[PDB]
């Protein structure tokens, strides 16, 4: 975004040999094909190379050394104010760094031969930190000094042979240095983190501007409180991106086996960092002395807090450094730092977003090539339930799945490193899908576990209800903007009814199984702490975990059997249940995002319903009490048979006719009874055949040893005769109560104007 | 196959207990043997399915060991009548041993349990104890 920023594309060579400086580049700047150019490179990449001006072949935009820029992590398009670097002059005997990786492949004293070829007419870019084509001893002898403050290259007489370092530099250190934590990994918080970084940088890059503002510059910046995503990543990326001696703090450093040694040491470290330079204060474990010793009885902790405040306050507190408020929990933190001056500044908070997660997912994927035909960004957007910071774990899972696939498809095969196994982990969404099936959000995983179930499509009935639930899930997922465009908001919650849990719990389980996003179920048992004053705390913690779990589906047990706040009595369970209902309504009301809101509860007793929950905002969709209709009974029977070996001798039409509105659980029980009868018959036949002779062909066909491989119509009739009904006059009364609740909340008439 | 209740370190402790029971029997079946400790006799002791079964009956799962404490239970032979009920209980027990086959054939899960709505106060604890003794 600067005039000194031409459009630097990759040069015709990955080195600086075929650079194409534009005619405008060669004109506005003294950009010769063979002139030393002090260009700009990222992560402190001092470029003093001689980039060619191949505007004759094509007077296109700037062409930059691809390999050199990649090794120097340079920005192809940055404002490379490429000026002459004749001022930087090298010494006659400088500490030239002979790399062991450079000699790892070079034959003999090829270092001396290359130096002779490099001392005069080096025929390569004159810089440091980039990828320069250096050939010697039939190998890449990049035995160059990492950098020299004056003239990183030979800017002295060609015969000024710098005294090469005796030790050979191993490739492991070079790899570790190259894999630095750049500001690229600092994405996502491109608003808050960007603002904080700009505040820090302007103070460092234009402190005169801050002084000339007339107002004093900010004395510091307290960092955002990250919710466990790992703020060390941001801190390390900033410290690498920053030229300040960021004194790293540590919780262990706060421990002193002596008297006041930790506080004195911390003060000494702060003083040393300040006197050192306009350094930084990498305040790690920022949530250690959190409460400002308000309720804390620890005098040593109190003394530490006092020393910390004295460092953060008092005379000359505003040094040329600032600390990072990497808060694990801001509620633990106390106001003794929350003031701009009580700490570096007023701190922000950090949290993950799924839309930006694809960008974070993009970075994680770009870290290591692992797929070609995989729409990884598309799937990652399709998987918005990802925990965000767990995107690294998800990538590791995809890598592990691909590694298992390849390493099982072959032997160890270390020598025959397959190109598919060498270049990437996969080339398609096979590994990604394996991970996604395997992967799940770690926070909820530690919070809760689950049992498997069949899909919502794998179960039948309530097609309108299932379609409505799916549409409700998809609407925010698919076109939340359309609802914003409609100028309306999504619905909060639903209520489920029917028979007395005749698969209603099963229906909820199947819906959760088919659920695209996260779905947390609840049971009434995890409610009350024996120690009083904590059960309501447990409810609050559960609600907070749910809120942090957004977008997730909030499922629970039958609320009529869980919390009958206006269903049990006006007076609740010793105030504990009252506070639980108050939090739930406060979960149902107040002011919150509620990205994915759901409500699962069976009409065990419609009178056990709490009216506060019954209202909208607490429950939108009503618990429609269905029963197995004759057609519905036939559908349920067909669905149950679908997973079973049924026989044509059994007539589902006669089964439905005999059903006369029997429970689906009753049908399942009848199926189980018939299966048990058939299994007993088969076992008895096998035993009889075995006992027929000491040498007899016992049960030559087990499915034929069963009355049929499929079920026996005789067994079905026997089970039916051994079965009872499910419709009750008490069930009639419960249905009547539900119908009274409905018709009471039902207005007679079409209401069409 | 019988030891379907205990597992892991419980199974290892059960094996140690079976060895201890067999050794105690053999040493009791012999004298102190402090003068001629026949290593052939010790090897022949080995382990008896009798000794192993005696320990296994003596043994129990560690979780139940802190949970329940059984009392004597008469066998289903001592149980009188309820022939259909006994058959149903036996079928339920056998369901554990071959239910893989049943699920493979039909694909139907078994029932959990039955409410023994017996005669009022006729004594169902007798039935429960008989089942527990017959329980595997």
């Amino acid at each position: 975004n600067r005039p000194n920023r031409l459009i630097v594309d990759e040069a015709i060579n990955e080195d600086n040999s075929v650079v194409s400086l534009s005619q405008p580049k060669m004109d506005e700047l003294q950009l010769f094909r063979g002139d030393t150019v002090l260009l700009k490179g990222k992560k402190r990449r001092e470029a003093v190379c001689i980039v060619l001006s191949d505007d004759t072949c094509s007077d296109e935009k700037i062409r930059m050394n691809r390999v050199v820029r990649n090794n120097l992590r340079v920005r192809l398009g940055d404002v490379i104010s490429i000026q002459p670097c004749p001022d930087v002059k090298y010494g006659k005997r400088i500490h030239v760094l002979p790399i062991d990786d450079t000699v790892e492949g070079i034959t003999g004293n090829l270092f001396e031969v290359y130096l002779k070829p490099y001392f005069l007419e080096a025929y390569r870019p004159i810089r440091k930190g980039d990828i320069f084509l250096v050939r010697g001893g039939m190998r890449a002898v990049e035995f160059k000094v990492v950098e020299t403050d004056p003239s990183p290259y030979c800017i002295v007489a060609p015969d000024t042979v710098i005294h090469c370092e005796g030790e050979p530099i191993k490739r492991e250190d070079e790899e570790e240095s190259l894999n630095e934590v750049g500001y690229d990994d600092i994405g996502g918080c491109r608003k808050q983190l960007a603002q904080i970084k700009e505040m820090v940088e302007l103070p460092l890059r234009h402190p005169a501007l801050f002084k000339a503002i007339g107002v004093k510059p900010p004395r510091g910046i307290l960092l955002y409180g990250p919710p466990g995503t790992g703020k060390t990543l941001i801190a390390r990326a900033v410290a690498n991106e920053t030229g300040a001696f960021f004194f790293l703090i540590n919780g262990p450093e706060i421990m002193s086996k002596l008297a006041g040694e930790s506080e004195s040491n911390l003060r000494k470290a702060f003083e040393e960092a300040e006197k050192n330079a306009p350094a930084i204060i990498f305040i790690d474990e920022l949530d250690a002395i959190a409460p400002k010793r308000e309720k804390t009885h620890g005098e040593v902790e109190r003394r530490i807090v006092s020393q910390l405040l004295t460092l953060m306050d008092g005379l000359k507190q505003r040094a040329h450094v600032i600390v990072m408020a990497a808060t694990n929990r801001p509620n633990s933190i106390d106001p003794a730092l929350r003031r701009f001056g009580r700490f570096d500044r007023e701190v922000d908070i950090g949290i993950p977003d799924a839309t930006g997660r694809l960008e974070i997912l993009q970075i994680h994927t770009k870290n290591m090539k692992l797929a070609d035909d995989v729409d990884l960004e598309q799937v990652a957007n399709e998987t918005h339930g990802h925990v965000g910071a767990d995107l690294a774990a998800l990538c590791s899972e995809a890598a592990l799945q691909a590694i298992r696939k390849k390493m099982d498809l072959i032997d160890l095969e270390d020598e025959t490193i397959d190109a598919e196994v060498m270049n990437s982990l996969a080339v398609t969404m096979d590994d990604f899908r394996w991970a996604l099936s395997q992967s799940n959000p770690s926070a909820l995983r530690e919070t809760v576990v689950e049992v498997p179930q069949v899909t919502w499509e794998d179960i039948g009935g309530l097609e309108d209800v299932k379609r409505e639930l799916q549409e409700l899930v998809q609407y925010p997922v698919e076109h939340p903007d359309k609802f914003l465009k409609f100028g309306m908001t999504p619905s909060k919650g639903v209520l489920f009814y029917g028979p007395p849990g005749c698969g209603k719990t099963l229906l909820a389980k199947a819906i959760a199984n088919e659920c695209q996003a996260n779905f947390i179920s609840i049971k009434g048992p995890e409610l009350l702490t024996m120690w009083f004053g904590e059960s309501e705390a447990n409810v609050r913690e559960i609600f907070d975990k749910a809120r942090q779990a957004a977008p997730c589906v909030l499922f629970f047990d039958e609320l009529d059997s869980i919390a009958k706040a206006r269903g049990g009595n006006i007076g609740d369970g010793g105030g504990a249940a009252d506070r639980v209902i108050n939090q739930i309504l406060t979960e149902m009301d107040g002011m919150s995002t509620k990205k994915n809101v759901f409500i699962i509860g069976a009409t065990n007793r419609p009178d056990i319903i709490d009216p506060a929950i019954l209202r909208p905002g607490r429950l939108d969709q009503l618990i429609y009490i269905p029963l197995p209709d004759e057609k519905s009974r036939v559908a349920i029977l067909k669905a149950n048979l679908r997973k079973s070996p049924v026989a044509k001798d059994v007539d589902l039409e006669f089964l439905a006719k005999m059903t006369n509105g029997f429970s689906g659980a009753d049908l399942t029980e009848i199926c189980q009874r018939a299966c048990k009868l058939a299994i007993r018959e088969s076992i008895e036949s096998e035993i009889r055949r075995e006992r027929e002779r000491q040498t007899n062909p016992s049960a030559m066909e087990v499915e034929e040893d069963d009355p049929v491989p499929e079920i026996r119509r005789d067994h079905f009739e026997e089970a039916m005769r051994f079965a009872r009904r499910s419709v009750s006059d008490n069930d009639i009364r419960k249905y009547e109560m539900f119908a009274q609740t409905l018709q009471q909340s039902r207005g007679f008439g079409s209401f069409r104007f």
